[PDB]
C-alpha cells in the first residue's frame, strides 16, 4: 500500500485515515508542481509534473493510492476504499451503509468543497483584508447555507453522519469543511455542525496528522 | 423503488440506468422550483414542504427504498447498479473502488466546467460574442480532464473492465452538459468515440426520448 | 457634409431619431452588424461592422458612427449631443451648464440604465423570458434598474423632462437606453412618473417615424 | 463656490486629479461609501452615500458629485469635462469638435473600458483567481478589453494623447477607467503604445500627488 502526496494537500484525507489505523504503508511524498522551481528538471524532487508521477496518476494530482494491481485517484475514493478493506468499524457494515458513505462523500465534494475552498483561498491570498474579499467570503458562505443547514438538522439527533459512530464519511466531510474553518462566522449559525467538526478533530489521529502536517517542510 | 425528479435534471442519471436494467420503479416527477411560477396549487417541486420531508436539501434526484433515502445522482446509480445492475455494476471491491473514483472525477473535474457551458448557452447573452468567449474559457477548464480521458480511451474502450458500466454512464452524463458546444471534443477523438458508444445504447436513446416528451 | 453609419435596428436609432426631429439633410449609410450577416466578407455580403471598408471609418467596428469633414465621431449618445448642440435649437443646450447636464444624464443613461435594460432585451430575445426562469433573470435585471428608475421617478414627479422643462437630446438619449427593457410589461409599473415621461417622448411624430422605418428593415 | 463630494478612494479621484492639475480652489466635502460605515444613519457616522443629507444632493447616492451656484452635477466623467471646459485652460476643449471628441472618448471609456476593468479590479482586491469562477471572470473581462485596447494601440501608434496632441481631460478620464485593470498581468503586454500612454499620464506630478493623498486619506480621532 503506497500513498502519494504531501501532508499539505488533499493527501491529508488518506493520511488521517491511516493514522486512525495500526497499518504500515509507504508514504511517497509528492509535491504540487507549482511549489517547485523547475518541476521537469532531472534533479527536481518528485512532483505532480514529474513524468514518473504522471505514469501513476495521468491527471497529475495528489493524492493517489497504489496497491498490488490497483491505482486509485480521488482523495475521497481512496479513503472509502481503505476504510472498507482495512478500516474495521470506520468502514461500512453493509452495502446500504457503503452507499450512504459514497453519497455523503459526493455531497462533500460537490456541495461543500468548492465554496469552502474558495473561502480558504480568499483568506490565504490576503484578499480577505479588503471589503471585496469579505463580501466574497459572505457570498461563498451563502452557497454553504443550504448544505450547512441540512447538516445542522442531521446533527440535531445524531453525533455522526452514519451508524451513530465516527466513520470515513465523517472524515471525508470534515476534511472538505476544514477549508472554510478559518472563517469565524461560517459555523456560528450552526452549533450542532461546529460540535460535530470539533468531535472529529478532537480525535488523536487527527491531531497526529495535523502535527505531522505542521512539521512538514514548506515549499513555495 | 422510488425515484424523485424529472428527466430534465440530474435524475436522468438513475433514469438512464433503470432503463438499462429494465427495472420497474415508481417515478415521482419533482421539478426544480425555479422552473415553477409560484413554487408555493403548484406541482410538487424542490421547494415543496412535502419534498423537503424526503430530501431536506431540496434537490433532485433522490432515491427512496424500504428504509433508505439516498441522495446524490452518482451515488444512486452506483447503488442501483451494485444491487441489481448485473454486469453494469462492479465484479469486485477494487472495481467498485474504481467506479467510485471515476464518479468523483466526473463530479469534480468534468461537471463544473461542463455545466458552465450549458448555463452560458441558455443565458440571454449566450449567442453573443461575449457568450462565445465565455464558453471557450469554460471549455479550457476541461482540457486537462479530457486529455487524460483521451489517453485512457486510447487503450481501452470503457473506463472499467473493458465493458460499459455505471462508471461510463456517470461520466457520460456529466459531460453531456457541455456536449452542445460543437468543438468540445474535436481535439479528443478517443473521447468522442467512447461517448458515442455510450449514447448509441438503446437505453440512452429511450431515456432521451422520454426526456423530450417531458 | 453629414453621414450617419448604421441601420435603424441598432444604436444608430438614436441619431436617426434626432435627425428626424431636426429634419436635417444627411446621408444615411446602411451598415449592419456583422453577426447578422452570413459571410461578412463575401463579394455580395452587405457593408457590415466587419467590412474592411467600414473599419476604415470606425476602427472599433461598431455602429453608429458620424462622419463630417474633419471629424469622425463614434458613441451614439455623443453623436446626438454633437448634432443637437451644433444645430443650436431647443433640443440642444442653451448654455454650457445645460450642456454639462445633458452629458451627465447621457453617462447616467449609458452606465446605470443601458446595461441592465439591454440584459432584459437579450433575455426576451432568447427562447423566452416568459418562462419562470426567464422571468427570474429579468427580475434580477429590473433590480439593477430600481435605484436608477426610483431616482428618475423622483425627478419626473417635479419636472416633465430631464433638463429645462422641455424635450431635449438628453431625454432622447435616456429614452433610447430605456427602450431596451420596455418590452418587459411590468418594468415601469412601480414608476408611474417615469412611464408618463417615456410616453411623452415616444408620442412625438419623429419617434413614430423612426420606428416605422425601423420596422421596415 | 465649487464643492466636490467624495473621498479620494473612489471615482472622486477623477475630479480630484483634475483639480490638482489646475491647482484650483474648491471645497472638498468628504463622503465615504456606506458599506465602509457600520451605522450609516448613526449619530457619529461620517457623511456617506446613504446619509439623508447627502441624498438631498445626489438622489442616486453615489460619489462623486459636483455642486456650484445653480448646478448639481453627478457622473464623474461629466464633472471633469465641466471643470475642464470652464477653468481647465488647455486641458479643456479648444473648439466644439474637440469637445465632442472628449465627450465621445469619455463615453467610450465609461462603456467599453470601465465595466471590464472594474470587474478585474474587484476580483483582484478579493484575492484574484480564488476559484474557477474568479479566474474565468478575469479571463472574460480581459477578452472584453481586447477590441478597446487594440483600437487605442492604433490611435497611439501615431498620437501621444487622445485629442489635440496634448494632455487633456479626455486622457485623464480614459486613464482613470483603465487604472482599474492596470495590475492584471500582461493585460497591456500586447499593447506597448497604450502602456506608454498610461505611463505618460501617470508620471504627471498631479497624478502622483492625487495618489499620495488617496493612500494617506483617513480620519484622526484624538485620544
Ligand atoms: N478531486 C481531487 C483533486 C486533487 C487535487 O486537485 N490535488 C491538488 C493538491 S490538493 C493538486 O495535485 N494540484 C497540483 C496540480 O494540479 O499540479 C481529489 O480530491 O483527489
Ligand atoms: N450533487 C447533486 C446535485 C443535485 C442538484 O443540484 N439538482 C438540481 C436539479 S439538476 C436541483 O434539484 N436544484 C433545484 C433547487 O435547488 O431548487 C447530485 O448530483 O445529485
Ligand atoms: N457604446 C456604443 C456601442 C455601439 C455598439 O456596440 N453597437 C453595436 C450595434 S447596436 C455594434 O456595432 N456591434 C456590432 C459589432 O461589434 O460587430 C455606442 O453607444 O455607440
Ligand atoms: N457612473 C458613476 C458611478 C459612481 C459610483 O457608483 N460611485 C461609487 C463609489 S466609486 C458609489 O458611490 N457607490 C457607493 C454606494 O452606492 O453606496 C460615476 O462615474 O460618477
Amino acid at each position: 500500500l503506497k500513498i502519494y502526496g504531501v501532508y499539505r494537500s488533499r493527501a491529508s484525507r488518506p493520511l488521517w485515515l491511516l493514522a486512525e489505523l495500526d497499518l504500515p504503508f509507504e508514504h511517497v511524498p509528492v509535491i504540487q508542481a507549482n511549489r517547485v522551481a523547475h518541476p521537469h528538471g532531472p534533479e527536481a524532487p518528485l512532483n505532480t509534473a514529474s513524468a514518473a508521477y504522471l505514469a501513476v496518476n495521468p491527471l497529475g494530482q495528489i493524492p493517489c493510492l497504489e496497491e498490488e494491481g490497483l491505482i486509485l485517484t480521488e482523495s475521497l475514493a481512496i479513503t472509502l476504499h481503505i476504510a472498507r478493506t482495512q478500516g474495521g468499524q470506520l468502514g461500512p457494515r453493509s452495502e446500504p451503509e457503503d452507499a450512504l458513505m459514497v453519497s455523503w462523500s459526493l455531497f462533500a465534494a460537490t456541495a461543500v468543497e468548492p465554496p469552502a475552498l474558495e473561502i480558504q483561498l480568499i483568506q490565504r491570498s490576503g484578499g480577505g483584508t479588503s471589503p471585496e474579499g469579505q463580501a466574497a467570503i459572505a457570498i461563498a458562505a451563502e452557497r454553504l447555507r443550504r448544505p450547512l443547514a441540512r447538516l445542522e438538522r442531521h446533527f440535531a439527533a445524531e453525533d455522526y453522519l452514519v451508524g451513530g459512530r465516527f466513520t470515513v464519511a465523517d472524515l471525508n466531510l470534515a476534511e472538505t469543511l476544514r477549508y472554510g474553518q478559518a472563517h469565524p462566522a461560517l459555523l456560528e449559525p450552526f452549533p450542532a455542525v461546529a460540535a460535530w467538526l470539533d468531535r472529529c478533530q478532537s480525535r488523536p489521529a487527527f491531531r497526529l496528522m495535523m502535527e505531522r502536517r505542521a512539521a512538514e517542510g514548506h515549499h513555495h
